[PDB]
C-alpha cells in the first residue's frame, strides 16, 4: 500500500460497523470485525465480540471474526485484511501475527489501546487507523453504562 | 528480548498443572485433534480454573489453540482472578496465546516443551512482565513429535503456515 488506503477497506471498515452495531443491539460488547482477502475482495468472515451472548472469555471481536472464517490455509491469511471497530487488545494483536495477517486496519484507538497496536508494526504489519466516528460513539456509549463489563473484557 | 531473561522459579502446582494439560493434550489426541492441552490453576491454592485442548478438527476452529479452549472453558472472569495464575500449557504458546495470556494478565506460564515448537512469544512473555518456565516434558515431546509427523499439513494449518 506505501499507506495507501485498499480499494476494499471502506467495505471492511462499514461490515465491521455493522458488526459492532449488531452485537450493542444483542446486549454485548460493540466491537465488530471482518476479514476481506485483499486479492478479490471477498469478505471470508465477519464477527463480533461475544462475551455476553456466548459467555465467552475469548471471542472478542477479532477472534469471532476469526472463527466465522473457519478454517484456512495458511497461506490466504497472507493477503487479507482484519478490519477491526477498536484497536486490537494483545490478544487480538496475536491472533493477527500468528496467522501473518499482513494489514490490520482500525475503526479508533481513542476509547482504548493496547500496546500491540505498536507491536504488530514492530512485527512487519501495517495498522492503519481510521477514527471511524461510528465506532467511537457506539463504543463509548458502552464504556459509559457499563464500565465494569467492559473492564472485564480488557482483563481489568 | 532482553539477554537478562531468565526462567522462573517451580510451583508447588506443577506437576499437577502439567499432569492436567497432559491429559487433556491426549485426550484430544485420541479425539483426532492436535494434542496440545492446558490448564489454568490459582498460584495461592492449586484450584483449577480451567482445563481444555486444541479443538481445531473437533469443532472445525481457527481458535481454539490449546490454551484459548483451556481460557474458554474458565469462563467469564472478573479481571482480578487471573492476576495471581498460571497457565500451564503443553506446548509453548503461539503469538496468539501468547496474547491472551498477555491481555488477561496471567502472570506466569509453565511450559511442556519448546523443541516441537516454539514462537517469539515464549520471550515476548517474559519481556512484558509474566514469568516462563520450560519442564521439558517428555510425554508432551512424545505426542506433539507424533503428530507433526503424521499429519504435517494440519499441524502447519494450526500454526497458520
Ligand atoms: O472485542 C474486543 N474487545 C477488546 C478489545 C478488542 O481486541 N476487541
Ligand atoms: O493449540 C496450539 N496450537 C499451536 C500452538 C499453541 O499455542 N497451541
Ligand atoms: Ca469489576
Ligand atoms: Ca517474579
Ligand atoms: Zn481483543
Ligand atoms: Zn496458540
Amino acid at each position: 500500500t506505501g499507506g495507501m488506503a485498499s480499494k476494499w477497506d471502506q467495505k471492511g471498515m462499514d461490515i465491521a460497523y455493522e458488526e459492532a452495531a449488531l452485537g450493542y443491539k444483542e446486549g454485548g460488547v460493540p466491537i465488530g470485525g471482518c476479514l476481506i482477502n485483499n486479492k478479490d475482495g471477498s469478505v471470508l468472515g465477519r464477527g463480533h465480540n461475544m462475551r455476553f451472548q456466548k459467555g465467552s472469555a475469548t471471542l472478542h471481536g477479532e477472534i469471532s471474526t476469526l472463527e466465522n472464517c473457519g478454517r484456512l490455509e495458511g497461506k490466504v491469511y497472507k493477503d487479507t485484511t482484519l478490519y477491526t471497530t477498536l484497536s486490537p487488545c494483545d490478544m487480538c494483536t496475536g491472533a493477527i501475527i500468528m496467522y501473518g495477517i499482513p494489514r490490520c486496519v482500525v475503526g479508533e484507538n481513542v476509547n482504548f489501546k493496547s500496546k500491540g497496536e505498536k507491536y504488530l508494526q514492530t512485527r512487519g504489519h501495517e495498522v492503519v487507523v481510521v477514527d471511524d466516528e461510528r465506532c467511537k460513539k457506539i463504543m463509548k456509549q458502552f464504556i459509559d453504562e457499563r464500565p465494569q463489563d467492559w473492564f472485564e473484557d480488557i482483563g481489568e
